[PDB]
């Protein structure tokens, strides 16, 4: 820790993240997690800087006591037992399986580990997470349990953390996070999103910033930068949870924004740079992204790690 000149960047990953078997043609790009992992492994083999600056951590599955402070026990139990009503499971958008549940529990564990590591090192990245469409008593939009809200509540149980700011830059409104955190004064929610993307009903975050279809780089970046700087100053958080979803990209198959890969890079560089400048721990999740070829998401997500490498210089 003090042995390192510069900052070591924990990366939290579990092989179960892409182990879920989905039908060909399923909307969800399940293999992106493994593909991103494998790219990072190649980067580490080919670069001393990548090798020296990143280290992998494996999470343990979250215990139920981590999840029921946020989620209704009856909802949780229905999912654990494989008896959630069919229409509600279809709204989540996956077939039920034991592996789905196992994966979700590990990933929730993973976002929590990312918080622990960010507190220790300043910055940590979860190679999954961002399940912002899960509410207390129901799931939706590929989200069963809301890792961001769970991790924020968990963080507040730690001595150093009295205020958490969740900054959600995935193209979709963070509706589940908004409803979960509405009554918690110590968790502030900020969402940037495309108005015409899911969900149609957008319960209020602490602050919501909506964009028109085909919004471009300059508008998006200027707004994101200035709003985030203000939110950090206003709330003085002890921890930032940052959802770096790449479904804002121009070529995303669901999102309606026109953001370039270079602007994704600048977003990430600004966000990580500001956290380091202000000495605020930042726990990142990679969030969404929709491409039929799951590998096409890899370079977009990799920009988050390229940002972290650059900020990780002494
Ligand atoms: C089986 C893994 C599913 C991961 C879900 C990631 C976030 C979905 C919602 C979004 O794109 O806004
Ligand atoms: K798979
Ligand atoms: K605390
Ligand atoms: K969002
Ligand atoms: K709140
Ligand atoms: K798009
Ligand atoms: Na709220
Ligand atoms: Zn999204």
């Amino acid at each position: 820790h003090h042995h390192h000149v510069g900052t070591m960047i924990p990366l939290i990953y579990h092989p179960i993240y892409s182990q879920l078997d989905l039908p060909v043609g399923h909307r969800y790009p399940i293999n992106k997690y493994r593909l991103l992992y494998e790219e990072i492994v190649r980067q580490r083999e080919q670069s001393e800087a990548w090798q020296a600056s990143f280290e992998f951590h494996t999470p343990i599955a979250a215990e139920l006591s981590r999840i029921t402070p946020l989620h209704d026990p009856d909802y949780v139990q229905a999912l654990l037992e494989g008896r959630l009503p069919a229409a509600k499971m279809r709204r989540i958008g996956f077939p039920w399986s034991k592996t789905l549940i196992e994966r979700t529990l590990h990933s929730v564990g993973g976002t929590c580990l990312t918080v622990e590591q960010a507190l220790q090192s300043g910055v940590a990245i979860h190679l999954s997470g961002g399940y912002h469409h899960a509410h207390a008593d129901f799931g939706s939009g590929f989200c069963l349990f809301n890792d961001l809200a769970i991790a924020a509540h968990f963080a507040l149980s730690l001595p150093s953390v009295d205020k958490v700011l969740i900054i959600d830059s995935d193209v979709h409104h963070g509706d589940g996070t908004a409803t979960l955190c509405a009554e918690r004064d110590d968790i502030i929610t900020l969402s940037f999103h495309c108005d015409k993307n899911f969900p149609a009903r957008k319960p209020a975050s602490s602050m919501d910033v909506g964009f028109a279809n085909q919004t471009g780089d300059e508008e998006f970046l200027s707004t994101f930068i200035q709003v985030v700087e203000m939110a950090v100053n206003l709330h003085r958080p002890d921890l930032i949870l940052y959802d770096a979803g790449v479904d804002i990209h121009n070529d995303d198959e669901l999102g309606y924004l026109s953001i370039s890969q270079a602007a994704i890079a600048q977003r990430d560089r600004f966000m990580l740079g500001l956290a380091k400048q202000e000495s605020i721990p930042i726990a990142c999740v990679i969030g969404g992204g929709y491409r039929e070829d799951h590998a096409a998401l890899v370079p977009l997500h990799l920009e988050l790690l390229k940002a972290a490498l650059l900020s990780a210089g002494y």
